[PDB]
C-alpha cells in the first residue's frame, strides 16, 4: 500500500514520478495508498523545481480499483475515490499517466483524470461493472468528458476487454507505445519547457469542464455508486465472480 | 406501418429484436409505426426475461424519415419524433440498432438514439436538409451529443452522402460491420452477460446529459423545425425534388 | 493589413472570398486586418446572392496571431479576437476556412471558429503559449467544443508542434488535404446547394452550444488573458524567445 515519490534531483528532470507500488493487491486502490498518493501530489506541487508529474506503476497491473453500515462504507469509498480524481484535475502540475499493465474500475478514474496518458503493449482494460451488477458511476466523472459518446455507451455496456490502440482510438488514454518509457519522457520534455504560470492555467483551461461536472454530480455519484454496491444483484453478481461460476441471470 | 416484435422465446436469447417492417414507404416514419415502436420498446422493457434490444429493419431502407393548419401538424410530427428518440434513450434496457441499408432525416435521430448502432456494407447516411430549405432540428437531440463537432457542421452544411466506415469514424454509429448480423449477435452475447441493474444504470450514466439536452430544447427545436417546415424556401425547396429540377436559389 | 473581398461575381459562384493579405507582418491579427475582416463578412451577409464564404489568405502563414495600461490593451486585444470569432460563429453564411501554411496562436482561434476548415501540405500547427508563460485563453471558446478531450490536453501542454493529417485527426480542421483549392471548390459546391434558410438553421444548430460559451466565458478569458499577458512570466518568457535563449524556467 505504497506510492514512491521520487523528485528532480532523483529523476534528474523538472519532474516528479509517483509510483504506484501494491504488488499484492495488484496496486488496488487502499485507503493508505490514496492517502500516499495525495500527498505525493503534495510534495510534487510544493516543489518550485517540478513542472509535470509522471503516474507510474510497478508490476503488471497499473490499478485494478478498489481493494476489500455497508452503505456507508460504499460511499465514503466513492467520494475518496472522487477526491482523488479531483486532487489530479485540481493541480497546477499536469499530470502524465505512464501505463503498462492492466487497468480496471477504479483505475479507468485515476487515468480518465490525469492530462495526458500512455499505454503500452502490456496493457488491458475492461468495463465489467455491469457484469457484476453495478455501474462505473464514480469514474464517470473523468470517463464522460474525454470518451467519444458510442466508444463509452460501448464499453461501458458490452464490458468487452481492449488494447491500448483502442484506447487511444476511443480518448481513454492520450497514446498507444511500445515504449511507454520513451514516449513518457518525450511528452516531459516538451511539457517541460512549459512555464509554471502557462502550463496551469493552459491546464485549467482544459479542467474547468471537468470541475464543472465533480461539483454537480460527484456526491449524486458517490450515492448511486453505493446503492449499487450493496444492492441485491451486485451481491450475487459479486458471489459468483469469486465461485467462479455464472450469475443468475445468465444461465 | 408495422413493426415486428420477437420475444426471447423467438429470439433464443435474453433480446427482444423489433423490425421496422414497412417497405412500401420505405420504413417511413408514420405515426402508426411510431405507436407500434413504443408498444414495442414497452413490450420489451415489460419481460424480465430481456436484457437487451435490437432495432432491426427489412427492405435496403433503415429509415427514411417522415412520410406525407400545416404548423400544428408539423409541430407535432417533430414532437413525436422527439418523443420516440426519447423513449429509446430513456429505456433500462440498452438498445443496438442494426441498420444495412439507406438512413435519412428522422432515421438520423432513432441512429442517435440508440446506445449502439451497426451498419452494413448496403447502408448510405445523407443529410440533405439544407438542401430543401430546412435543417435537422430535432435530430440534433441525439445526433450532436455522438457526433464530432466537425463532422456534424461538414454534414449538416454540404448535405453529402456517405458510408459506414465514414459513420463510424464521426461517431454516428458505433461500427461498420461486413457482416451486421454476426457484429450484432456478439454485442448481444456481451451485453446479455450484464445484470439488469447494472446495465439500466450503466446506460443512465451515458445518457444523462443527452436527455438534460431533451429537457433544455425539445420543444424549441419542434417550433423551428415547424417554421421552417412551412416557410416558402421549403416549399420550393419540395416542390423542386419532386419535379426533379433543381430549386429556384440553385440555378 | 488588409483583407481582399471578392464576391459572386468575382468567385462565379455562391461564395465571397475574403483573403488575408498582410504578408509583412505574416498575416498577423492587427485592429486594421480584424476591421477589414468584420467588414468583409458584413458585405458577404450582405449579399444576398452569397451563401458562403471562403476564409483564404496569401502567403506562407495563414494567421500567425496578434501583432505588437499594458492590461487595458491586452485585454482589449483580447475581446477583440472574441468578437471577431463570434462574428464568424453567428453569422447566417457557412464559413470555410482554407488553409495551406502556418497557423499559431489567435490563428486557432479564427481556425476554430470557421464551420468548415480545410489544410494542405505545407500548414503547420503549433499552441506554444504554456512556453512563453501564458495560455491559449481566448482561443479556447472555439478551440475546446471542437478538439478531443486528450488532443487539446496534450498539445495545450506539450506546445508541440503537428501537420495537417493530425490536425484532421484531432478536430482543429475539417479535412486534410493535397490540394487545398480543389477540396475547397467541392465543399463550396456541394454546400452552395444549401438554401439560405436551409444553411443559416442548420449552422445555428451546430453553433447554439458554442455561443453559449462566449456568453459564458468570454470577458472571463478575456481578463484572465491580460492578467497572463502582463505577468512577469510571460515577460521573460517573451524575451527569452526574442533574444533567442531559453527561458529562466528551463535551463
Amino acid at each position: 500500500a505504497l506510492v514512491d515519490y521520487a523528485g528532480p534531483a532523483a529523476t534528474g528532470g523538472p519532474v516528479a514520478r509517483l509510483t504506484l507500488n501494491s504488488p499484492h493487491n495488484r496496486n488496488a486502490l487502499s485507503s493508505a495508498l490514496v492517502s500516499q498518493l495525495h500527498q505525493g501530489l503534495r510534495d510534487a506541487s510544493s516543489d518550485p523545481a517540478v513542472r509535470v508529474v509522471v503516474l507510474a506503476h510497478t508490476g503488471g497491473t497499473f490499478c485494478a480499483g478498489a481493494d476489500l453500515s455497508a452503505y456507508d462504507m460504499a460511499v465514503e469509498r466513492a467520494r475518496e475515490m472522487a477526491a482523488l480524481m479531483r486532487a489530479i484535475v485540481e493541480s497546477r502540475l499536469p499530470v502524465i499517466a505512464a501505463i503498462d499493465g492492466h487497468v480496471r474500475a477504479g483505475g479507468f478514474g485515476l487515468v480518465g483524470a490525469c492530462d495526458i496518458a500512455v499505454a503500452g503493449p502490456r496493457s488491458s482494460f475492461a468495463l465489467t461493472e455491469a457484469r457484476i451488477g453495478v455501474a462505473p458511476a464514480i469514474i464517470s466523472l473523468t470517463l464522460l468528458p474525454k470518451l467519444s459518446a458510442r466508444a463509452a455507451a460501448r464499453y461501458y455496456l458490452t464490458g468487452e476487454k481492449f488494447d491500448a490502440r483502442r484506447a487511444e482510438e476511443i480518448g481513454l488514454i492520450t497514446m498507444a507505445a511500445e515504449d511507454v518509457d520513451a514516449a513518457v519522457d518525450q511528452l516531459v520534455a516538451d511539457v517541460g519547457r512549459g512555464s509554471p504560470q502557462g502550463l496551469a492555467a493552459s491546464k485549467a483551461l482544459t479542467t474547468a469542464a471537468v470541475l464543472e461536472r465533480f461539483d454537480r454530480d460527484a456526491e449524486r455519484l458517490a450515492e448511486e455508486s453505493a446503492r449499487l454496491f450493496v444492492s441485491d444483484e451486485a451481491r450475487e453478481g459479486m458471489l459468483a465472480f469469486l465461485e467462479k461460476r455464472s450469475p443468475n441471470w445468465t444461465s
